């Protein structure tokens, strides 16, 4: 009721490159940030959610049967084949766990989408490895086997309506490309990216990622992409992108579900992201979206990379959705940051009512 769920299995270390133990995405990651999660006596203040298998019926939900066969049979490859399996995808790296560890990863969310959606919780953390956001229906990519996101807000309105209106928030610094793929098309999962651009210099370098990419058909206007150029962004940017876009079109969608993709890769430190955003800016983030669907939030963990900024930041978000006051949060903004808003603004007016 009032209460936080929280998931975290150390079966989810499992999964490593065999090829390069310094490679980012690191076992460690998630120990780390569930260590931070013990130090700040924050665990002890949640309901500890399990983790499951996803099963292939579920993974069905966003995946063809052609993907989840070719990942399912990495289990019995030997490091030859892994290897050859790995390079047929963009940025994938693959041992005999990496799908055991993406069906506990996808698991996990679920049983805690179930937990909010119950009423057994409020709001969920998941503390979860390989990350999801960069998987397509039929195809691995940047670290990622399967949209856990993708799969959770699929599964979500499996349990409830097909209708459930579904809010995804991904904040991790890359473009969810596999979230808004899958969701192209629907107007029942609102899809709102945050991402560093570059005039698609940024991985995973499509124009995909550019803010006139508004959605198709019947999903036109549920695909927010916010794409930063030309800048270090950090906290001014991203409240402001909170302000004037995030929450406004939150707000006239009203979901009745809020999942974040969120990746802490656009935190200060991140050796991949480039960017500033301070564990304090993630707490306000998440505080903003506990006022949306009566504060059913699930943050479920994608990216970031520097052990101590994600273990910081992750364990803010914890201590947002706890109840915990925010923290004491700066300056104007880069003017490439306003040129990105403005963009998102004027792509986005005809579908918004609170933006015109
Ligand atoms: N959420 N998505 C991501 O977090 C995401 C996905 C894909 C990439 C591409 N990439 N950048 N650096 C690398 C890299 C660095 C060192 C060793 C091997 N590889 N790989 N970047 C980030
Ligand atoms: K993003
Ligand atoms: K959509
Ligand atoms: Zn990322």
């Amino acid at each position: 009721s009032p209460i936080t769920g929280l998931v975290y299995d150390q079966r989810m270390m499992l999964h490593h490159n065999m090829w390069d133990s310094h490679h980012p995405e690191l076992p460690q990651r998630i120990s780390r940030i569930f260590s931070r999660h013990e130090e700040l006596r924050l665990l002890s203040r949640c309901h500890r959610i399990p983790a499951r298998l996803a099963t292939e019926e579920e993974l069905a939900l966003c995946h063809s049967s052609k993907h989840i066969s070719i990942i399912k049979s990495s289990e019995h490859m030997k490091p030859r084949d892994l290897n050859r399996l790995g390079d047929e995808y963009n940025s994938i790296f693959i041992s005999n766990e990496s799908y055991t560890c993406a069906l506990l990863a996808a698991g996990s969310c679920f049983n805690s989408a179930q937990a909010i959606l119950t009423g057994q919780v409020r709001n969920a953390v998941a503390i979860v490895r390989p990350p999801g956001h960069h998987a397509e229906k039929d195809t691995a990519c940047g670290f990622c086997f399967f949209n856990t996101a993708a799969l959770t807000a699929r599964y979500a309105q499996s349990i409830t309506r097909e209708s459930l209106r579904v809010l995804i928030v991904d904040w991790d610094v890359h473009h969810g490309n596999g979230t808004q793929h899958i969701f192209e098309e629907d107007d029942s999962v609102l899809y709102i990216s945050l991402h560093r651009y570059e005039d698609g210099a940024f991985f995973p370098n499509s124009e995909d990622a550019n803010y006139d990419k508004v959605g198709l058909g019947k999903g036109r206007g549920y695909n927010v992409n916010i794409p930063w150029n030309g800048g270090k962004m950090g906290d001014p940017e991203y409240m402001a992108a909170f302000h004037h876009l995030v929450m406004p079109i939150a707000r006239e969608f009203a979901p009745e579900l809020v999942l974040v993709s969120a990746g802490f890769d656009a935190a200060r430190g991140d050796p991949l992201g480039g960017f500033q955003v301070t564990p304090e800016g993630y707490a306000h983030l998440t505080h903003q979206l506990m006022s949306l669907a009566a504060g059913r939030v699930l943050i479920i963990l994608e990216g970031g990379y520097n052990l101590t900024s994600i273990s910081e930041s992750m364990s803010m978000c914890t201590s947002m959705l706890l109840g915990d006051s925010p923290p004491s949060l700066l300056t104007p903004l880069k003017t490439s940051a306003t040129v990105s808003i403005n963009n998102v603004l004027r792509a986005h007016a005809p579908f918004w009512s609170s933006l015109r």
